[PDB]
């Protein structure tokens, strides 16, 4: 029910100075660009929930088949205590794991990490009720800002799932894995989900489905734009844009302005405009070769120590220690 320890080191006023920022640099920038964080409002967290069932979305339901799979033999290789998740806590994924270290004896405890307190308080209350005993320490925070935050408490298995890390480009992935490394002990592990490079038809259709609902996702971030700073983005003069970088094996979404467009913004006392057929860069979701996730993984002082992959080699999922 109600048993938390819960530390929130996110205040509102300096999400909203972030925002401005952010806003400012990216609409003022020759190739305009804005942040894919601020996607995820309540109302774009929920779009979210419904990609990830969309037919053409294959990556959770195929980490989900991986975990469903090989859950037992994840938390034998980890051999911890305490499930440290970098995310809501939320998902049946989460269960997955938490059910095997409960199976094999071996749950302690459950340290969910989000920035969205009432989205921990309500994983700590669901986990709490089907795990009774188990401690739940939580963190409202940003995890390329406070892992250091995370307790260092039990033998921890902390995993940053769904592909997460392909949201970061190539300078910030690589000082994500260094700072979460540093934090890790010895009897710490990580678990790793990477979406790998695949039929790049497939790669498109996944971030733009039939049923327009990616989309609707992208241009929502126009919304939170126009809510927060008072904006006046007219979403339906947005076009939705998917493309495959295969230079950086990325893929990339984008809004293109089917005709000029001026937008205000108010509380920037800011005013830009968008050229027809400009487009502007909202997401990025790199794509990985499965060599290349061990690199990296050296690269931050980490060596993997185990790989599993789906018999179509879609998705992977890596564990590494120090
Ligand atoms: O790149 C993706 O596939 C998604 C974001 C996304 C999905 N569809 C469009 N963008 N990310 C992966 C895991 O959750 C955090 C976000």
């Amino acid at each position: 029910h109600m048993a938390l320890s819960l530390a929130n080191y996110l205040a509102a006023d300096s999400a909203a100075e972030a925002l401005r920022r952010d806003v400012r640099a990216g609409l003022t920038a020759t190739q305009k660009s804005l942040p894919p964080k601020w996607f995820y409002d309540a109302v774009g967290s929920d779009l979210f929930d419904q990609i990830t069932r969309l037919p053409e979305y294959y990556p959770t339901r195929t980490e989900a088949q991986i975990l469903r799979t090989r859950s037992a033999e994840i938390i034998s290789a980890a051999g911890a205590d305490t499930l440290v998740e970098l995310g809501s806590g939320t998902s049946e994924k989460t269960r997955m794991l938490l059910d095997a270290m409960r199976d094999a004896e071996l749950l302690r405890r459950f340290i969910p990490f989000d920035v969205d307190a009432g989205v921990l308080r309500s994983a700590g209350a669901a986990i709490g009720a089907e795990y009774p005993g188990i401690e739940i320490d939580a963190v409202c925070g940003d995890f390329e800002e406070h892992l250091g935050k995370i307790p260092h408490v039990g033998r921890r298995l902390v995993v940053f799932l769904g592909s997460t890390i392909g949201n970061l480009t190539p300078a910030p992935r690589a000082e994500f894995l260094s700072t979460l490394a540093d934090t890790l002990q010895p009897g710490d592990s990580l678990l790793l989900g990477t979406d790998l490079v695949k039929d790049t038809g497939r790669l498109v259709r996944a971030y733009d489905d039939a049923a327009g609902v990616t989309a609707a996702f992208n241009r929502n971030v126009l919304a939170v734009v126009n809510r927060e700073l008072s904006a006046d983005f007219d979403l339906d003069a947005f076009e939705h844009v998917a493309k495959w970088n295969s230079d950086e094996e990325r893929i990339e979404m984008w809004l293109r302005a089917r005709t000029a467009q001026h937008v205000r913004v108010a509380a920037l006392d800011l005013e830009v405009d968008f050229a027809a057929g400009e487009e502007m860069l909202t997401e990025v979701s790199c794509k990985f070769r499965p060599e290349n996730v061990v690199a990296e993984l050296a690269e931050a002082g980490l060596r993997q120590t185990h790989w599993w992959t789906d018999p179509a080699g879609d998705f992977g999922l890596s564990l590494a220690v120090r």
